[PDB]
């Protein structure tokens, strides 16, 4: 029915990337099993690290098709005969590196919105404090709202650029800001905000906000920046193929956000980047991108959003605030990242709606104790407890280990590089604080049975699709039979 129909839409993938009709169910089996066994929680009893969900999921082209084959045949040949049994004498018909990629997507968001919180805006402006002179870029402009919103507050501290020498005001007229939009309607709205706010920019290129792909040619056309506060977008986003090389390729469009922003910085620049939680958790090409961007910059600061301040709803978002290598040596390409400040803004935190608003108050403490230094250098001591911290329930979880009962409590903590490292296996999705009080394992367990329901039905069609003109013939020979009505 409605689950045979929508597996059906997927083999569209598979018979354009060289699979036969006959294989189709077989393609599509292996794949589902692997991403229920994530969806299940416990992977990592039936799955071999390494060789999980993520692992294919966060490849992409060749590199992805390759890994995939890899994969067939490692989970293939084992002593763990359980899953060995499934995935014996398999093998992919798959040839097309583009369809590999176009399916794992399509399926990982199966089943079983250019909007910011202007107090995240203007707070993200306060803490970057970008000053004259400065190129601020914003890869996904949308309506230009970080820009409009970087050049009020430069306009704010320099009398509407009245202190600074006609020379510079051009330069913050036709240079300082930069964006780019993909969606073109959007990018005329963009381009009328700024007009209306001074806002010139380069008339080559149609003005502030260029129009194109950061993820394409366009991307890497972009000229370098100080600067750059976004909030890219969610999801599979929209019509953006990734026709770039990246340091780390990768089928995530946000960690290819990532990658652009840490490669457009100056040495010694600075961001602040809205995220989703799957960026600091997502494995297989998700922790390399996540150790390179350690690496390459100094990440100090990580905000982890509330829930419901978007249009959107069940989306986890924070806020990462980091430096292109360090203040003091702009051009350091390792070892960057030392120590880590995390601000739980998110749990235990008031519902918030239309009739509980996000305001400026609610971002007013982890400013206060963010510092006033835009690199994120001014001193800093754990120790916040707003929003009723101290009677929120307290997880048992290595952030929380060999840690006295005030602290654990607090929604400003710092963790060092190398417990990151080590306990966290290089992720960031760090959390101390369990929220007040179906199932992963069980809904994926009653899900499966559906799926194994649809795929038999699903092959059937498949295995008794007679081939000869007769079906060719008498299938349109209903359609001679006219239809609807």
């Amino acid at each position: 029915n409605d689950l045979v129909a929508k597996l059906w839409k997927l083999c569209d993938n598979l018979r354009d990337g060289g699979v036969s009709y006959q294989n189709y169910v077989n393609e599509l089996a292996s794949l589902l099993f692997l991403k229920m066994c994530k969806e299940t929680g416990q992977e990592a009893e039936y799955l071999p690290e390494g060789y999980r969900w993520d692992d294919l999921k966060s490849r992409i082209g060749q590199e992805q098709l390759q890994f995939y084959r890899k994969m067939l045949v490692h989970l293939g040949e084992d002593d763990k005969k359980l899953v060995q049994a499934v995935f014996h004498n398999v093998s992919t018909t798959i040839t097309e590196p583009k369809q590999i990629t176009a399916l794992v997507s399509n399926m990982d968001s199966l089943d079983w919105q250019y909007f910011t919180p202007r107090p995240l805006i203007k707070t993200i402006i306060h803490l970057l404090k970008p000053q004259p002179r400065e190129v601020v870029q914003d890869p996904a402009a949308g309506t230009a709202g970080f820009l409009i919103e970087a050049d009020r507050y430069v306009k704010s501290q320099t009398n509407d650029l009245d202190d600074l020498d006609g020379d510079t005001q051009d330069f913050q007229i036709h240079r300082a800001f930069i964006g780019l939009e993909l969606v073109p309607g959007t990018r005329r709205l963009a381009l009328m905000n700024c007009l209306l706010h001074d806002i010139e920019g380069n008339l080559d290129h149609g003005g502030a906000i260029r129009l194109g792909n950061t993820l394409g040619s366009d991307g890497e056309n972009l000229p370098k920046a100080h600067i750059v506060a976004t909030n890219p977008p969610f999801g599979s986003a929209a019509g953006t193929n990734i026709t770039r090389t990246f340091v780390h390729p990768t089928s995530n469009k946000q960690l290819c956000f990532m990658q652009h922003i840490i490669e457009t910085l100056h040495p010694g620049g600075r961001a602040a980047v809205v995220v989703p939680d799957n960026v600091l958790f997502e494995g297989g090409k998700g922790t390399d991108i996540r150790r390179d961007l350690m690496d390459k910059c100094h990440l100090h600061t990580i905000l982890r959003l509330p829930t419901g301040i978007f249009y959107a709803q069940g989306v986890k978002t924070n806020v990462l605030f980091f430096t292109k290598g360090t203040v003091a040596n702009p051009n350091q390409d390792k070892n960057c990242t030392d120590d880590v400040w995390v601000y739980d803004l998110r749990t235990n935190m008031p519902s918030f709606g239309k009739r509980t608003p996000f305001t400026d108050e609610h971002l007013q403490p982890f400013e206060r104790v963010y510092g006033e230094d835009p690199h994120g250098l001014s001193p800093r001591t754990e120790g916040e407890w707003s929003f009723n911290a101290e009677e929120t329930e307290v997880a048992d979880s290595e952030e929380n280990k060999n840690t006295d009962q005030h602290l654990a409590t607090s929604r400003w903590r710092k963790f060092s590089r190398e417990w990151i490292r080590t306990a966290k296996s290089d992720s960031l999705d760090i959390s101390w604080l369990k929220d007040k009080d179906p199932e992963p394992d069980v809904l994926a367990a009653e899900a499966m049975g559906e799926l194994v329901q649809a795929l038999s039905e699903l092959d059937a069609l498949m295995r008794e699709l007679g081939a000869s003109d007769e079906a060719d013939l008498q299938r349109q020979l209903l359609e001679e039979a006219f239809g609807g009505v």
